[PDB]
């Protein structure tokens, strides 16, 4: 079975479309043995905070870890603050969730 | 134009995530949807009370997914689906489900 990580992003109402401008061109993901897809979502009909869901389909949770343990995943994230950081004030980014899940079934038409 | 994410989460009973994947497997008419690209069924990982599955359905756009929904093949495919909370839904391990809906921004494969 497939594997996907989702980061979820709670962030200041708004803010979605140019947190999902950061994710436009790679920085060393595809490179891990395993990685197959990435989708970056907003979530329709929020009223309160804005949503957006980084969702990673792979080979095997193996190889999200391999990823997860990766000098890439490291600079990807190198720039990246919350607000509650001390030099955080100006980014939008509240908090993030991580959520796993298993991959039952597959269909692409 | 971006593809656009419709996501159906059913709350299951504890233990039955596997078996209602299983209904899946087979196409009920979905697959002649213009606009239609893919689907994903997922079972979450952690340590709840209950399973959670989630089908995740790919679009061209939002309106090929609102032709789907209105559509006979839906219906169709759904006939025969009840929720435990159903009058003749004794059988059902489904407790609920709710509907969310997201603009995809970004796509990219290996
Ligand atoms: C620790 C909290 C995290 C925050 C606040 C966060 C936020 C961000 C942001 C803002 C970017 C774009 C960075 C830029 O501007 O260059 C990014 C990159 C990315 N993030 Fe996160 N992220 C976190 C951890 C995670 C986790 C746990 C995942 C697992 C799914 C993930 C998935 C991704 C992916 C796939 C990219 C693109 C990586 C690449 O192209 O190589 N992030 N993240
Ligand atoms: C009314 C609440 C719903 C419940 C309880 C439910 C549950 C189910 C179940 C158990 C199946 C397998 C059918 C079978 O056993 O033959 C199915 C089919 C399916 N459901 Fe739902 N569903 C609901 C509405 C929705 C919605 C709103 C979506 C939108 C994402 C959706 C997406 C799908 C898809 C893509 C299939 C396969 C259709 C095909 O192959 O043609 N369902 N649903
Ligand atoms: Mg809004």
């Amino acid at each position: 079975h497939m594997f996907m990580a989702e980061n979820r992003l709670q962030l200041q109402k708004g803010s979605a479309e140019e947190t999902i401008e950061r994710f436009y061109n790679r920085q060393g993901i595809e490179t891990i043995e395993g990685f197959q897809q990435m989708f970056v979502t907003k979530t329709l009909n929020t009223e309160d905070t804005d949503e957006v869901k980084i969702l990673t389909i792979w080979e095997s949770e193996d190889s999200f870890n391999n990823w997860l343990n990766s000098d890439v995943f490291k600079e990807a994230h190198k720039n990246v603050r919350l607000k509650s950081d001390d030099d955080g004030q100006q980014s939008p980014i509240l908090s993030n969730k991580v959520f796993k899940y298993d991959i039952g079934y597959h269909y692409q038409k």
